[PDB]
């Protein structure tokens, strides 16, 4: 199962991921949240409907992660909600779409950015797949960790609250050749921002995470794309 | 024989384009020079060595088109060389590539953009097919008339000299979904010029020529990505 089709990240904290149908997740046992979740949306992936039971990942140590319990009282104290990483609707479709509610696809991500611009690019995100011409979507999100956001209430597990977050988009084969796109939402983004207005390069995440993202790309492709803001954008309703 | 892919252009002169392997082009009658020129490089098109046999295209009415004789004393009176609109070297090796050389395909360009910044981003856009990832190269290319450039002193003709050119580019399949770019130089670019610098929009040439390029593209796509400049350049060595 390749969910990434121009290799995977390199640069995560822990050396091994966790490949499933659903996605690809690397994992941090320091923060208790995955660095990066790559995955891939196909025209029979996206389902609705389908419940949201939040359980511990199982393929983790219990002491790497965190357990339903430890959100306890989370949203009265930091107005945080349970945030999906690689999105529920866009591949609720895969024999194992139960993993896309396993904490370790969740952080504590701030309710006016889950329930606001977040869920309006994961919106459009998934609609990309309606067009003809477009056959796959890949995608490649995770966490900043630049500043202090407090700490869940409800547990005494070391863990560390995101600051913001980051998503690299490309369409069908490889963004050496198709449209591509990266967004970076500060925790606190307002509920009714337009998510057109935080697109970034995918060199500034790099730089801001450690990772290596389209780590398989010729060394010319990357050094060229990655400083350059994509177009895909636009065909989500973006302007400039 | 398809030479666009994704639907030639709209708003020619010619009710009828003339349709080859080399090239399909839209004849201006009144300017005496192609209103666009459409073409499709791919891995077996380029060929090197040759020969430039200049000759009346015998597709045309001869009063509608001009003939070798009709160049004469051009390059000592206005510094203008005969300019191929569809490049030799990225063509030359389909069965028609005589058709190259056929004056339909020539206007009279400036020697210094000719051999300057024009020659570069022809030698970028056959660079291109030598990448792996890329099977097609389709490009629209034309002039503008904007401001008296002179006449040709060898003809009684009536023609017009252009004073500017054009270049939309776009690989393999649509730029719907791939790379594009487009660009605008001015006759008078100097010599020294880099290409990169003549980065515009295909929304810009549109509302300059009166034409429509990619014609049969989805009504929204046009819309979107016509105003926005491509990142195809990129890959051409450009930076930002
Ligand atoms: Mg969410
Ligand atoms: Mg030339």
């Amino acid at each position: 199962i390749d969910n990434c089709a121009v290799g995977c990240p390199t640069g995560g904290s822990s050396n091994v991921s966790i490949v499933r149908h659903a996605y690809t997740l690397n994992n941090n046992s320091t923060t208790k949240f995955a660095n990066w979740v790559a995955y891939h949306i196909t025209k029979d992936t996206p389902a609705s409907g389908k419940t949201r039971n939040w359980k511990t990942d199982p393929a983790l140590n219990p002491a790497d992660t965190l357990a339903p319990a430890d959100y306890t009282g989370a949203n009265a104290a930091l107005k945080v909600d349970r945030g999906h990483q690689a999105p529920l609707a866009s591949l609720a479709g895969v024999s194992d779409w139960e993993s896309l509610n396993y904490l370790s696809n969740i952080t504590p991500q701030k309710s006016d950015l889950n329930q606001g611009a977040w869920a309006r690019l994961e919106d459009q995100e998934r609609k990309l797949i309606d067009r003809a011409d477009i056959s796959s979507v890949y995608t490649v999100t995770g966490p900043l960790y630049e500043r202090d956001m407090g700490k869940l209430p409800g547990t005494q597990k070391a863990h560390t609250i995101p600051s913001a977050y980051w998503k690299v988009i490309f369409i069908n084969n490889s963004p050496a050749v198709n449209h591509y796109a990266a967004f970076l939402f500060d925790q606190n983004t307002p509920k009714g921002a337009d998510f057109c207005q935080f697109r970034v390069t995918v060199d500034e995440i790099e730089k801001r995470t450690g990772l290596i993202i389209w780590a398989g790309l010729p060394d010319d492709v990357q050094a060229s794309l990655k400083s350059k803001p994509g177009v895909l954008p636009e065909l989500m309703g973006c302007k400039n």
